[PDB]
């Protein structure tokens, strides 16, 4: 259960608006363990592969273009319930519905500029992590605080 | 889109040093400040502000309180700003407000609930005209508009 | 009533993780008045007395061992609706249900590591205050801001 | 004197970068009293009048063009030693010399993008206040906290 | 190493809601809280606290003020905590304090300078004994000790 | 001048103590542009190479062991004066001498646990960047805020 991992990505607008550190700090304060991190501008092919499930949609080309338009920050977080906690920390995908206190609630207005992405399930997270990161990019370490955060 | 809302920091919010906190939360959200001022409402401005309540109990006490010290008046511009503004402020009654909102974090009593935000586009347009002349509203474009808005 | 009081404790994990000041600051910002404050490591007996309503539960021995494992910070806060508002500020007791913006929503993952405790009712608060503090440990004072926070 | 006043402006870059609330909050936290506040885009003439002491400098035309390029937030703050303390809060006027903890130290890099302005003396403050505000725009009020901030 | 310092939030710092802010800055720095209490000093405690000033002007006024409302007393433990504590609080006279410190961020007047910290190990040991019994000081080990201290 | 880059590394203690996001946010707020980022546990050989200049010192083996004991976060920041501004943001290398408002001033006590490293000069920064990052790891992008931050 505490081996669970989620994928979080700061989208190009989140990077442009200087929100990378804020997002990372919110996960660290929550007690989650950072195990992979990188910044990169997705290529068209990376953006297409990430949005594979949407490749039949009319807005797919626009999405792909936007997602590959500048750098994103890719992250993997580890810990008990991290997939669900990650979605709760980010807030509702549509910022009009997000609560203050969450990342979208505090910072975002439009669904197309919603700052960050997080995995929607453990199964999606496994796919996302392996898509963006090679095995040798994932750090294996133990937090000195683990017995303070987890039963 | 060019939707605007009116936000006031009430006399207790000014007295408690909350003006900057409230402005910062709107800026962080990506909204655009287009008008700003501090003043102590006259009796007449307070009666005008509360005109809808003139037949409700304790109207003179409300008028006296709202005119007792300075308020800060603001106008914010952006997509869904009226609804988002109310969400940012939190429930009008602080006992029902959620932590993370202004009333959720800073208020306890409805009578001292720190701030006011317009409840609809129609009310916003009325409140903005009531408190500001046209020439006090700034026309400008945020350099971040394409990062915030689709 | 303006003179309502509640008991809040930062549990041993909250003290270990350096959350004491953060918790106190959130109650001060809300407009509540601090009237009692101390740090101590509960004895087994004090922990059992604290959790006496749970004495028939299978998780009682673990709760007691953990609560007596290290220092807690005990507090009493005063003001209108402080019991209910205290609980709201701390967030759902199981952090999996807690909302960001609350202490458990921002900082906690596991229910046995839920950082803090707040009385669950006025009746419970009266019991907990009397359990942890003598009458002469409670400060009687008037906040200069009282007429700005309360009508 | 407790009634000393200073002029602070958030410059067009500070407004663009969403620093207005942050600046106001730092003056409120310090214990100073806000007595005047407005947002406007300076005309060329207002910018030249503001920088009139610099009218012989080669960088004057650039300073004027920049100051009149977009909205500023004008403020007057009141309290003991507010002119000097204002300058200290904003930090060294050249951000390369500013210390972290100050507005320019935390937020600015370039001197032509130094986020804000504060009067450099009581004489300058009196001039700047009169330049930007009519007497009837200045609020006279008493902070409930005055006896907690001043002896 | 096991060096300890005494920090008090003075009556103005408690009245202005600064207790949590001050505690948080010591926690963040990596220091260990070992004693904590709130009380309104009696006349006698205030005279004891200011004993070194009993022959200086306006001593009775200082005594009256320090005994006028609650203070928060704390003891912090760690390497260089006496010196680091004073640096964290900032210059005693707020006009000389730097932004980033407690007095730099929150105080204006030396007479209302929010907090007090021991100026030496010898003074700390005296102040700690004055305000706390031995059994009020907690003995514990921070789980983070090896991350903070060489 | 605005092409200047510096290398910043959160040391193992900074990562263990949950300070990665805080550090990143302080650079973002200052107006600097993040262009490379990664988390990894240095190998012994990486730690030895990073500390090459110290390889003759008696404390070198201890330093190498500590630096390779857990993950660090490597970063490159870009912008005018970033090397000097980075050192100013971090504070004095010895935390006993660091000012509140800086990273060491706020968070660190001991020189051996001083949270973060930053390049001491433009020449050192070039070496550090190339040591830790390949050319294809450095993102080339333009901040939408560049004309707000820089003259």
């Amino acid at each position: 259960m505490s081996s669970e991992r989620t994928f979080i990505a700061v989208k190009p607008d989140g990077v442009q608006r200087g929100l990378v550190g804020e997002i990372i700090a919110r996960f660290e304060r929550k007690g989650y363990k950072l195990v992979a991190l990188k910044i990169l501008q997705p290529t068209t092919e990376q953006a297409q592969g990430h949005y594979k499930d949407l490749c039949s949609k009319p807005f797919f080309p626009a999405l792909v273009k936007y997602f590959s338009s500048g750098p994103i920050v890719c992250m993997v977080w580890e810990g008990k319930n991290v997939v669900k906690s990650g979605r709760v920390l980010l807030g509702a995908t549509n910022p009009a519905d997000s609560q203050p206190g969450t990342i979208r609630g505090d910072f975002a207005v439009d669904v197309g500029r919603n700052v960050c992405h997080g995995s929607d399930s453990v199964e999606s997270a496994e796919r996302e992590i392996a898509f963006w990161f090679k095995a040798d990019e994932i750090a294996s370490w133990t937090s000195h605080s683990v017995s303070q955060i987890y039963e």
